[PDB]
């Protein structure tokens, strides 16, 4: 189980994938290159 894109993520190993738990509002995983 994991958040893709705008989702709450509970895990800071990007979620899903090519991600990254946003740390800085809203905390939702964002793009892993655009965090």
């Amino acid at each position: 189980a994991c958040r893709e894109w705008l989702g709450g993520c509970s895990k800071d190993a990007d979620c899903c994938a090519h991600l990254a738990c946003r740390k800085k509002w809203p905390y939702h995983c964002v793009w892993d290159w655009t965090v």
